DNA sequence: AATAAGCGGAAGTGGG
DNA sequence: TCCCACTTCCGCTTAT
């Protein structure tokens, strides 16, 4: 099963859900949520998962705070808002 | 208050 | 056994 990190950096690159997340800074890979339609994206993640419950951004949100002492994705100060870290980037993009 | 988001411990579930 | 990679539940805090 694919990582969060993963689904994230895919969606991102598809741009299937441009309403729902986009980069602020992509040479950066800063990428932010949209506060009223995150929850169609965090629904989607639930789903790909085949998770027992239903899925929800703050769920999402709590499994994305996991990633800040590894590295993946770190929390930025401004709502809503993650970077990917450089290895993560240039390893997807190479993939 | 209403709404929203952040913080994050701890217990439960997957698939090795 | 016992870690992976989250998922789920819960109580608390901050927003400015
Ligand atoms: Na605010």
């Amino acid at each position: 099963k694919i990582r969060l990190y993963q689904f994230l950096l895919d969606l991102l690159r598809s741009g299937d859900m441009k309403d729902s997340i986009w980069w602020v800074d992509k040479d950066k890979g800063t990428f932010q949520f949209s506060s009223k339609h995150k929850e169609a994206l965090a629904h989607r993640w639930g789903i790909q998962k085949g998770n027992r419950k239903k899925m929800t951004y703050q769920k999402m949100a709590r499994a994305l705070r996991n990633y800040g002492k590894t590295g993946e994705v770190k929390k930025v100060k401004k709502k809503l808002t993650y970077q990917f870290s450089g290895e993560v980037l240039g390893r997807g993009g190479l993939a």
